[PDB]
């Protein structure tokens, strides 16, 4: 346990980075959202105190219980209303295959989750089998797309061969054209599809794309204009293969910037200003 | 040359088709039952209080739907819960940022935090893989001398011991028996539908994520086996079915 003592040292130092990284992230979000929280929730009270004055003969003390039972309904697919009390299935022939696609990709929006105990015991096994299953598809799609990218770069790697185009530095031009194409084909072009057909802004589509393809976790949901749902699960498959490489390159960038800063502090703790 | 991805593609498509037909068979019954009882509870309430009516109540539903998008959240802790979701990609959509700056931050915060957290989880996986490597070394002497199949007893003790330390024992810290195991699997498969109480719970995640990371990879190894086992099995069956057609030609 000589290198294993050197392992725990490296892990513990990373642990404190993630902790602080999460502390930085926390303080940033609460500085950006709790302003927008208080604003809406000072106006949710105005709408309560509006509607209790507007209709006093409703049960004040039991109205919140009506609100809670609507919120307790919200977790399941509910759009309860008198005009069009007749409704449509969130577990129809397709929306359950949307759901299955979420579970194996581990995207899992949680927009709809199974309520049956048979659906839970199936989903557990369906995930424990589907997640590794989908992995080998995604890996093959990554290799399939990595050789497609390997084909296109070979032609680009001959178009501008000048005198001693430095081998170490050509690899940077190649990774620039990767991010350039990739963040058009899997970020830009499909996101603009989610702006005319779903009704979003420019950010909210790119935000949607990153949240989904970073498998954090809807395109099938909002409806403006059945050619549209089968194709999106192909962009997901290849886009997930894309960010898988994108997140992995960023990981490689973080190794570099770890050792460069690790040796840098090494010299500054050596010299102490001459 | 040989693609071999297309063949997998059709399995996943087929697997998703089976899974789909199973879920609607399990949920659309439990869907109709609820939503016929939701209409009864509404048609009770409109009759129980004529003070409220159709044209009022829909406005009450809309202002709850308008509330849904927001709902103290985002407090000093609930934003670091949120950040913990984004880097682990568990990402419970329980709370999501509404500000344009919170979205542009979250994008970059994920693009940087997900790989970052990966190296933590990787080291925790190696740290826990040698801890598991310690425990097996002593088990590999207590009865391995006494009377390829030993490797199964070891992986049985893995599932046995790990699905107590990371599923059963923690389960409450965080219902019923199912609802805890369902919770554990959903969370640690990253699907996600010295002082205060906060720090210790978040390390169960870290080590439990390292646990299912090995569990899911082990299952991947069994799928690779069962792929080759069935790959060669059809291999023989097409050999005999051809020689079967060949004999009726000669004889
Ligand atoms: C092994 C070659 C991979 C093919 C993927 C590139 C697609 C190029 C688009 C034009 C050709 C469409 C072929 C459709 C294949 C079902
Ligand atoms: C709730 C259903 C999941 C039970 C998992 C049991 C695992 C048994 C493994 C046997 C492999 C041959
Ligand atoms: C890697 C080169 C593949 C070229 C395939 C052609 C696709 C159509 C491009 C249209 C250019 C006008
Ligand atoms: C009912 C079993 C579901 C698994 C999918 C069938 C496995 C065989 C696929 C064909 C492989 C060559
Ligand atoms: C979020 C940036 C943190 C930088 C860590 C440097 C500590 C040596
Ligand atoms: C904000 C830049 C993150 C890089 C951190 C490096 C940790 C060694
Ligand atoms: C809106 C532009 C996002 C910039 C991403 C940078 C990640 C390193
Ligand atoms: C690189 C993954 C190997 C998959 C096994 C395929 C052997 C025919
Ligand atoms: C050829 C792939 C076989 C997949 C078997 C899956 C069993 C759950
Ligand atoms: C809930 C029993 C399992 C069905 C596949
Ligand atoms: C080296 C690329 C940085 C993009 C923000
Ligand atoms: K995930
Ligand atoms: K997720």
């Amino acid at each position: 346990s000589a290198i294993n003592v050197m392992k725990w040292k490296t892990v513990s130092t990373i642990f404190l980075v993630v902790v602080l990284y999460l502390i930085i992230g926390a303080t940033v979000f609460k500085a950006l959202e709790q302003p927008q929280e208080i604003s809406q929730r000072t106006t949710i009270v105005i709408q309560r105190e509006k509607f209790l004055r507007a209709h006093p003969c409703v049960s004040d003390q039991e109205l919140d219980e009506l609100i809670q039972q609507i919120v307790a309904a919200i977790n399941a697919g509910i759009i309860p209303l008198g005009a069009s009390s007749n409704q449509v299935s969130h577990w129809d022939l397709g929306s359950s295959f949307f759901f299955a696609g979420t579970v194996i990709t581990t995207i899992g929006f949680g927009n709809i989750s199974p309520r049956t105990e048979g659906g839970k015991i199936f989903c557990i096994i369906y995930a424990l089998l589907g997640i590794p299953l989908f992995g080998f598809l995604l890996a093959g799609v990554g290799d399939q797309l990595g050789t497609i990218f390997g084909k296109g770069i070979a032609k680009v790697e001959d178009t501008f061969i000048k005198w001693n185009v430095s081998q170490t530095k050509i690899r940077i031009i190649s990774t620039i054209i990767f991010i350039l194409f990739g963040c058009v084909l899997f970020v830009a072009l499909p996101a603009v599809i989610f702006k005319h057909i779903e009704g979003w802004s420019a950010l909210d589509a790119i935000y949607f794309v990153v949240i989904t393809l970073t498998t954090i976790g809807v395109a099938g949901g909002s409806d403006i204009e059945d050619f549209y749902k089968p194709v999106v699960w192909f962009w997901i498959l290849v886009g997930l293969a894309y960010f898988a490489a994108v997140l992995s390159m960023i990981g490689d960038w973080l190794r570099v910037i770890a050792k460069k800063t690790k040796e840098a502090v090494g010299e500054f703790r050596a010299h102490a200003a001459e």
